[PDB]
């Protein structure tokens, strides 16, 4: 047929290019998703996913998926339907995109990897704990915020929104489920509020979605 | 006297305010420190330093280091002297920061926690070498890189490179100093050419300076 704008490489299990085929699904963008079994480091030294190509753009690579973020709602949201047009507005949507990857993304993953996704011998739930608790700690700074404000930045849903779900999700289903009597509602309402109102909307649902039937097709 | 443009609210041993230092030395900018003993949630819901308050942009709060880079850049480097102005030269510059902040800070930190500044008692070596590993991959990643490039972005010494210079240091010297044989120079040599360049100018070393000496006279 024709050539899709974008290929964002991606992968079923790990959370974080998720929240690029979220923005993608939000701007009813086209791309193909290429899963990396966990080249590429030609497309990032680092060797992570996810990375997207834009191939409109001469074949543009960018990887950190807020930066892909970025990208995407600088150069195709001129609408501003999930991002920002004022200074003061666009440096504080940075803040809060620079929490998310800072600090909940790893610290999310940490609890994820002695919990969850190392191998068996390598888990270890003390260790866990020390990251299960910042999760908490995490909701708890979210919870301040957002027990009086709709949405993080400039009463609007953007994509610093956006970048906090997945591994939201992944923490209330799984990271803290069951840990010390977390109940998400009752803990974190004003959370509660938000992610659900953020994994409620269609193309995110859509999102969600996509990545179960993903795992659910990948062999094992 | 008169009142200074910034407020910088920093810490003597945490690395992640001494980015900003770095900048507001290189450009020259007015600034006071306040040394936060580890309000200030009134100036950061996340409760952690650094943040940078604007007092001649009415009293402007911004937090995250990175995002504090940001927005020193774009608001007050107008000759672009440690920043960028192309679109695509502007994005992939966020990406690196994006890669420091998401992929340095909190895995050096993790290394640095479990073997150095965690309360004695719940150190432990064998955690802290997974994070130490982490580190090398890191300057592999950065290897790749700067064997055949000057500077991270533009060939040109933007807030990208100067993002990683804390934490490069604090590795360097601490974290995997003594770890498995390492010599920053024999193992990384592009990433100790890049590094030596940093910590040599004037502004930088000034940063260094002052925290060993912020560090001595802060009692204990
Ligand atoms: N900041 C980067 C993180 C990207 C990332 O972590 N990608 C993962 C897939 S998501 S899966 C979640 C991921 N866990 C892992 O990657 C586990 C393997 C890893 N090497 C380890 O030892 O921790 C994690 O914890 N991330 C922390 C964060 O989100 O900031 C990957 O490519 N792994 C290949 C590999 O590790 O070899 C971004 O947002 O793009
Ligand atoms: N991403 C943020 C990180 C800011 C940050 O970590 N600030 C530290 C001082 S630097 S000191 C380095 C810091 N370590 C710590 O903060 C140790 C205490 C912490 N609660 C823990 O249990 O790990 C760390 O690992 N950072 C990871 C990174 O740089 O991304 C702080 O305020 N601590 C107060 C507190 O924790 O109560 C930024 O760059 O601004
Ligand atoms: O990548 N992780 O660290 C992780 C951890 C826990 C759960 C999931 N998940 O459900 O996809 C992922
Ligand atoms: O904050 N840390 O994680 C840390 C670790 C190790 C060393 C230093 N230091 O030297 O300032 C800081």
């Amino acid at each position: 047929s024709h050539g899709k704008q974008f290929t964002l490489f991606n992968h079923q299990v790990g959370p974080n290019g998720w929240k690029v085929d979220m923005l993608l699904r939000e701007l009813g963008l086209s791309f193909e998703t290429v899963y990396v079994n966990l080249s590429f480091t030609k497309y990032n030294p680092n060797g992570r996913i996810p990375a997207l190509i834009d191939h409109y753009y001469n074949d543009f690579v960018v990887w950190e998926s807020d930066a892909i973020l970025l990208y995407i709602v600088e150069k195709y949201d001129p609408e501003h339907k999930f991002s920002v047009s004022t200074f003061d507005d666009k440096i504080i949507m940075t803040q809060w995109l620079f929490f998310q990857a800072s600090g909940q993304g790893p610290y999310f993953g940490q609890a994820g990897w002695f919990l969850a996704v190392a191998p068996p011998e390598e888990r270890n739930p003390t260790i866990a704990e020390r990251y299960q608790k910042e999760i908490l700690r995490v909701f708890g700074v979210l919870e301040s915020v957002l027990s009086q404000r709709q949405w993080l930045v400039a009463d609007k849903l953007t994509i610093a929104d956006i970048s906090f779900v997945i591994w939201n999700a992944t923490a209330v289903n799984l990271l803290v489920k069951g840990y010390k009597g977390f109940d998400f509602e009752k803990d974190f309402p004003s959370v509660h509020r938000w992610h659900t109102a953020l994994i409620t909307r269609p193309a995110i649902a859509e999102s969600l979605k996509t990545k179960a039937e993903a795992i659910a097709q990948m062999n094992r």
